């Protein structure tokens, strides 16, 4: 049980390299189950979830490994097992993405149903439903979702009840090998879905409209293989931009894709920051200024990302003025607020809305990481708080932030990873 | 990391002894900080939270121990330390109750602010506010709530913004030694508050209206000591009644206080059960019948208790018909639903409402305990599911259920506690 010791009162400035997106690499890795020929992935961050995914794949018969260059080589030519075991799946709800490819290509698959989650309900009803529409027969027995289709899946129009990144990806994946044309209406538009779509296309798939609420897929016999560089992580990028915005510093994020963070960049500018976007980098200069409070309302892409909500709660807590933060995606994603309040922040919670009252300076103390995005927010808070800050259950960060210690340290942060 | 192995397909019938209420023993234990003379508590369940509380007390200078009879002897005559340390408080948010007594009697106290919680936000703003109204000066520094009053607290009328069991108890405790008369309006009416009130009265306090939304307290110089038998646990009682109702069995709960479960008992009867209440026992005979789905709406006492919500979600999932369960107290208290769905249950979640569709039989599998009331619900589900069920993170039950293994086993359950 590791925990970070962070020394406060610091200005975070400098350069930081942005890695590939966890939420792109994950679905792409499961989508590789459809590949009949070799696959090579680059810009894949080293994260716990990637490792767990690899284990699930190997367990299905997929041969995969990361080489000395960091690239991930994957061969799914001889998959002979069709069950994503509970032992592994219980540690990563994203593995639900194993079901779609397996049924589509092998006409059978098994993945254990999701468990309870601290930030909110995470059912997969839309995933199951979408697959059934495509012709899959699904039975729920022994905690497993068991799909089976006596023949190749059948394209059709599916109108997803609500905007779901997960279900959009599952259905898109299965559609690739279905007979006929599939239309995914009211689809999520997230950049990770576009990237997964492009990945699939490189292997023969025929997907159009990815990134819009209207995705069209013309099923094909089978997918081949390819080499693909994972899309830069917009959330990691947004996080480091926040590092500068909350500390008066100036940070330059390298290897970015600015057009995936319009909502974030505009809120940062609204907060009083200057950000310049080039095709491969994004710079944020807070100008040694305290930020101005701004209202936040999370929403499906291209709106403000829920995955940046905790980071902006921190920005508003040190900003000048009152702010209204409305979380519309999940129902319990404010667990970071009490921890931040322990550090001197001020927020009043009511329903899915937090009304924050910015203060000039936070104070270091002990806090507990409750989730992925909250964990980084607490570390960042520790960087600008007076004195020392200790963050427990820091294992959460390793789920979405590659070498976060070195990267932050590279921006002037003084942080030591110790074991309690 | 222990976990329960439960063998399903069983009818739970028999007798079970009900212990004292965790939510009465806890506040009473912290209230004992006001005692200048010896205190003797009986019917105090052996729970992790009680142990942690004892540690906090000893750390303040209180001499306390449980003897061979099970009674808890406590001497708070020489308290010489006034800080409930974060090291301990971080493991039990209820320790916030240490602040009120300490400030009231010693005119100073320190307790660390609460952290994030999985079932919902658990701020203590109403606690702090109530104490300030009484004249306490409070500062938040280094993650601690530091109270101080240059003189004896001062009675006044306090209108709590919302119904809070915790804040009602904190203010009531401090009011006992304030100068003048204090009125707590819009107070929570829970049975545990009444019991704590009676406890305080036995030591000289002057509290009236406990159990109603209007509590009147006439401050006094100091409190003495006494012997007190903790009120029976209505939630534990409700839980075992559910054991019979979901399995077609017949259970008799001994050493009860039926008038604290009217809402629960009436819903059980609505579900098709026969329950007979005597002054010291409550019997539920399901009559070998499958229950009828009933709607649930949690609310402050005397309405349906949120602490029985998970238990009734299980009842409705095996019942006949559709049910609407509305949780109005906390915002993420449905983490048990996905786990139960893994077992065959069916529920659709939307906001603070779960629409369940009862099924005839659940199926055994692996599930994870997410919280206290959810953990027991999963164990109970395992008792009536076909085959075998394994419940992980079972350490949650030990927070509110004394010797739960023996008690359930005493009702016909086959359960083995093993270490993964
Ligand atoms: C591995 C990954 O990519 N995770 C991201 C993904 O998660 P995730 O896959 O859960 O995102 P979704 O957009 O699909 O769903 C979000 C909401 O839809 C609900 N829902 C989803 C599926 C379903 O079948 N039924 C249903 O009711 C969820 O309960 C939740 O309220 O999108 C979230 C919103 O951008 C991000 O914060 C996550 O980091
Ligand atoms: C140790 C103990 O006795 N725990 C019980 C107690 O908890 P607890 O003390 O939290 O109960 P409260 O009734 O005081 O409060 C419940 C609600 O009030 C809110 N709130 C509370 C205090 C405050 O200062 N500000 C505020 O906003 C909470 O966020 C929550 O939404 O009552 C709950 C409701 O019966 C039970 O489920 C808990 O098992």
């Amino acid at each position: 049980m590791d925990k970070f010791r962070v020394y406060g009162q610091s200005r975070l400035s400098g350069s930081v390299n942005i890695s590939g997106a966890k939420n792109a690499a994950l679905p792409i890795l499961f989508a590789a189950i459809l590949a009949t020929e070799p696959v090579k992935l680059t810009n894949v961050p080293e994260l716990k979830d990637i490792e767990t995914t690899l284990k699930i794949l190997r367990q299905l018969g997929v041969v995969v490994d990361r080489d000395a260059t960091g690239a991930v080589l994957l061969d799914a030519s001889n998959i002979n097992h069709f069950t994503a075991p509970y032992e592994l799946v219980k540690t990563m709800r994203a593995s639900i993405w194993a079901l779609a490819p397996l049924v589509a290509r092998f006409h059978q698959g098994q993945v254990s149903l999701p468990g309870g989650c601290s930030i909110g309900a995470r059912p997969v009803d839309l995933h199951i439903s979408g697959l059934e529409k495509l012709g899959a027969d699904i039975v729920l027995e022994e905690g497993y979702v068991k799909a089976q289709v006596s023949d190749r899946l059948v394209g059709t129009r599916i109108v997803i009840e609500k905007v779901s990144v997960g279900a959009t990806l599952s259905i898109m994946m299965a559609a690739t090998l279905a007979k006929g044309t599939t239309v995914i209406e009211n689809a999520a538009r997230e950049p990770e879905i576009v990237d997964t779509a492009d990945f699939l296309n490189k292997m023969g798939a025929k997907i159009t409209g990815a990134g819009s609420a209207h995705i069209t897929i013309e099923g094909v016999e089978r997918l081949t293989g390819c080499e693909h560089s994972v899309v830069p992580d917009r959330i990691e990028t947004g996080t480091f931009l926040i590092a500068a915005a909350i500390s008066g510093g100036c940070v330059v994020c390298q290897n970015t894709k600015a057009d995936t963070l319009d909502a974030v960049i505009d809120k940062l500018r609204e907060a009083g920051a200057q950000v310049d976007v080039t095709e491969n980098s994004i710079t944020l200069d807070m100008l040694g200024n305290r930020p101005k409070a701004v209202n936040i309302r999370t929403a499906p892409h291209p709106g403000f990302p829920t995955d940046m909500q905790a980071q902006f709660t921190l920005l508003n807590m040190v900003a000048e003025g009152t702010s209204i933060i409305t979380e519309t995606i999940f129902e319990n994603r404010f667990m970071h607020i009490p921890e931040l309040i322990r550090m001197g922040g001020k927020a009043e919670i009511e329903g899915n809305t937090a009304v924050c009252h910015g203060v000039e300076q936070l104070s270091g103390t002990e806090v507990i990481a409750t989730d992925l995005r909250a964990s980084i927010s607490l570390v960042l808070a520790g960087c600008i708080a007076t004195g020392e800050t200790i963050v427990d259950r820091i294992y959460h960060i390793d789920r979405g932030y590659e070498h976060i210690e070195d990267k932050l340290r590279g921006l002037g942060a003084k942080i030591e990873r110790f074991s309690g």
